[PDB]
DNA sequence: GTCGG
DNA sequence: GCTGATGCGC
DNA sequence: CCGACCGCGCATCAGC
């Protein structure tokens, strides 16, 4: 991290814009700049050097110059002092509490961990579980635990039906030595883009993982997406493992390559890749890549036989998962 | 906040 | 109930 | 200058 100081600064600014200003495009602008700088292989010496990078403009160059000279940003020092901004930024750290909800809470006088803990009845289900595991959810997961988690999930899914394929994606598939949480892509031959020849495909798998006490809470659950909480088994006399967030996504078997591209990320990589797709006259989602027509209407799904084919369509050289960590 | 048409 | 918008999250 | 900014699942709420 040659430029940690700068990218931390921009990340803080992005978070401010999302959580407090509720300015989602300013948030993405800061994130995009943060990401381009993070992969820049030189220690940056000026805002002018930075402004050469795409996504870094005048305003960010000016901030980078201030940060380099002093080591601080006045705009940020002030944000850190504002109690309302600080409270909103804190509350949004709870899963299920976003910028709108946080601001509502701050109005009602709820703005600390203690406040939340005595007002659970003011929280929806998701929020209540986010509060319950507030501390655990901020811890990262060593790849070594991610591997044990993978073994449990893969083996339990095999027991429900040997035809399931479960692939762990997210940062784990990108080779990270630690992950924020577990993301599992699931497929079954009974569920394709053409037919759903079997109901409860996701349910049954969630049920089995609850049965062995791996999954411990549900945040949300539909026919194709589960978001919840899980925990590794611990040994005799040892402290329990932290509770972890787990997402499970059931994707049509014939659309696996688009799905695994999506779920492997990173998020910024996906946003960048999809944006580029639009520039090349395609739209990409987790299911398909489709041509855009003159009218601007998504056409029919193009044939895809590998992750690489998606890269081919938009004239990108293939990038292995480990190089998609933007 | 940045950028391409 | 459904539909569409909005909030939140991936 | 200025329109456009990735794309979508689930939970919630208003309006009908
Ligand atoms: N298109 C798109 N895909 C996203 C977005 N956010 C997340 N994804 C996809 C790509 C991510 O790698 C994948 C899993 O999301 P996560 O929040 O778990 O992130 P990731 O595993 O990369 O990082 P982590 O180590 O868990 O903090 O979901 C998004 O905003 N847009
Ligand atoms: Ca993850
Ligand atoms: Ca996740």
């Amino acid at each position: 991290t040659l430029n940690g100081g700068i990218t931390d600064m921009l990340t803080e600014l992005a978070n401010f814009e999302k959580n407090v200003s509720q300015a989602i495009h300013k948030y993405n602008a800061y994130r995009k700049a943060a990401s381009v700088i993070a992969k820049y292989p030189h220690k940056i010496k000026s805002g002018a050097e930075a402004k050469k990078l795409p996504g870094v403009g005048t305003k960010i160059a000016e901030k980078i110059d201030e940060f380099l000279a002093t080591g601080k940003l006045r705009k940020l020092e002030k944000i850190r002092q504002d109690d309302t901004s600080s409270s909103i930024n804190f509350l949004t750290r709870v899963s299920g509490i976003g910028p709108s909800a946080a601001r509502k809470f701050v109005d009602e006088g709820i703005k600390t961990l203690e406040d939340l803990r005595k007002n659970e009845d003011k929280l929806n289900h998701h929020q209540r579980i986010g509060l319950k595991y507030f501390g655990d959810f901020e811890k990262r997961i060593p790849r070594e635990e991610m591997l044990q988690m993978q073994d449990i999930v893969l083996n339990e899914v095999k027991k429900v039906d040997s035809e399931y394929i479960a692939t762990v994606c997210g940062s784990f598939r990108r080779g990270a030595e630690s992950s924020g949480d577990m993301d599992v892509l699931l497929t079954h031959p009974s569920f394709t883009s053409e037919s759903t020849k079997q109901p409860k495909l996701l349910h049954q798998v969630v049920e089995q993982l609850q049965k062995v006490h791996f999954i411990t809470d549900t945040l949300s659950k539909g026919e194709t997406k589960f978001m919840g909480v899980c925990q590794l088994p611990s040994k005799n006399d040892e402290k329990e493992y932290p509770h972890r967030r787990i997402d499970i996504r059931l994707i049509p078997k014939d659309q696996y390559y688009c799905g695994v591209l999506y779920f492997t990320g990173s998020d910024i990589f996906n946003k960048n890749m999809r944006a580029h797709a639009l520039e090349k006259g395609f739209t990409i989602n987790e299911y398909t890549i489709r041509p855009l027509g003159v009218t601007g209407v998504a056409g029919e799904p193009l044939p895809v036989d590998s992750e690489k084919d998606i890269f081919d369509y938009i004239q990108w050289k293939y990038r292995e998962p480990k190089d998609r960590s933007e």
